[PDB]
């Protein structure tokens, strides 16, 4: 009920849509910077050169501390990629924990893709494990530093609020930041945050598909990626049920495929037509699921306005992927959501700040029974 966290609270921000980050200072005298809080990948990444999209950058000649690893790294992503030179130097986190630790930073000095006109945000902080650091798990990502250099818990959550803001409790967790329980997924394996779901379903109807299917490759959580990115034939079946559950007004086929966006009049998008979808995800005991249910205000995300003008116009964020699950924003927006390293777990709970209304809420509920689960993960 109370917050001995209190300052990391609302320590994130967001140009809408475009990516939640966090001040980030690094450097001697102090640079701060604006990082993109990602979960998806494992290195703290900083423009270190002018690009049209940067206010600002990094500039390593201005700190005294900056120690040159002499080698590049260069780093690609399913959007975008990057190029640039490993070093070393102080880095502390004003809104977040109160130290400061030597840690690995890659300079940023060439890019395509990567960067987002408007988003505000200059560098990438890598919050996921060193096996999938890049060039390889021998480049300590900033968080194993954290830990090794410093007391602070091996755990931090993430409340990410749509429409945008939100918070990172780093070495904790706050309760202000969601209501009722928090559950707990295992962490399948520490490269990316694995976990396995279970069961799928749209309006309370199953999916029914061999769970095989939903991790078919792996599922990960990614703060830095937009959609719920599901695998092709999971993301068809999804999208059929989807259309059969918001039978009451028909939409264009490129709708589904986020190709073409529909706008309603300021506030009157109907909510209401359009389902619920819960994803049900392995528990801590055996046979013990639990599921999170998103609402379509997770999943049909807003278009930046043309001009604050009477339309509200969505896309469709919901998309196919090639790679495994990806649960990004569309599913972060709607929980609290805790990273356990220390107990290789990940924890779900409503957030005090996802966007309902007054029908329907997202939800974190459990316990059910689940048989074989141990056989959804791919091998
Ligand atoms: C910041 C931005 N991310 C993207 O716009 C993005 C990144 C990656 C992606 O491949 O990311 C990999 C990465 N997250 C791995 O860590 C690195 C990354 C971060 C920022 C930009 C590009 C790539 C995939 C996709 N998709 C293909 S999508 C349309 O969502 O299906 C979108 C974003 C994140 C959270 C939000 F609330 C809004 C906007």
């Amino acid at each position: 009920r109370r917050g001995s966290f209190v300052e990391m609270v609302d320590n994130l921000r967001g140009k809408s849509g475009q990516g939640y980050y966090v001040e980030m200072t690094v450097g001697s005298p102090p640079q701060t910077l604006n990082i993109l809080v990602d979960t998806g990948s494992s290195n703290f990444a900083v423009g270190a050169a002018p690009h049209p999209f940067l206010h600002r950058y990094y500039q390593r000649q201005l700190s005294s501390t900056y120690r040159d690893l002499r080698k590049g790294v260069y780093v690609p992503y399913t959007q975008g990629a990057w190029a640039g030179e490993l070093g070393t130097d102080l880095v502390s986190i004003p809104h977040g924990p109160n130290v400061t630790v030597r840690a690995n930073i890659a300079a940023i000095t060439e890019s395509d893709k990567f960067f987002i006109n408007g988003s505000n945000w200059e560098g990438i902080l890598g919050l996921a494990y060193a096996e999938i650091a890049r060039p390889d798990d021998s480049l300590e990502p900033f968080f194993d530093s954290l830990v090794k250099q410093t007391h602070v818990p091996n755990l931090f959550s993430l409340q990410l609020c749509g429409a945008v803001g939100g918070s990172m409790i780093i070495g904790g967790i706050d309760h202000s930041l969601y209501t009722g329980s928090l559950w707990y997924t295992p962490i399948r394996r520490e490269w990316y945050y694995e976990v396995i779901i279970v069961r799928v379903e749209i309006n309370g109807q199953d999916l029914k598909m061999d769970c095989k299917e939903y991790n078919y490759d792996k599922s990960i959580v990614d703060s830095g990626t937009t959609n719920l990115r599901l695998p092709k034939k999971v993301f068809e079946a999804a999208v059929k049920s989807i259309k059969a559950a918001s039978s009451t007004e028909k939409f264009p086929d490129g709708f589904w495929l986020g190709e073409q966006l529909v706008c309603w009049q300021a506030g009157t998008t109907p909510w209401n037509i359009f389902p619920v979808i819960s994803l049900y995800l392995m528990g801590e005991v055996t046979n013990q699921s639990f599921r999170i249910t998103i609402l379509p205000q997770q999943y049909l995300r807003p278009v930046e306005d043309v001009a604050t003008s009477q339309d509200d116009c969505y896309k469709f964020a919901i998309s196919q992927s090639s790679t495994g699950t990806v649960m990004g924003a569309v599913i972060m927006e709607g929980f609290y959501v805790v990273f356990d390293r220390a107990r290789k777990r990940i924890g779900f709970a409503v957030s005090a700040c996802h966007v309902h209304d007054e029908f329907r809420t997202a939800a974190v509920e459990g316990p059910f029974v689940t048989l074989d689960m141990e056989d959804c993960g791919y091998n």
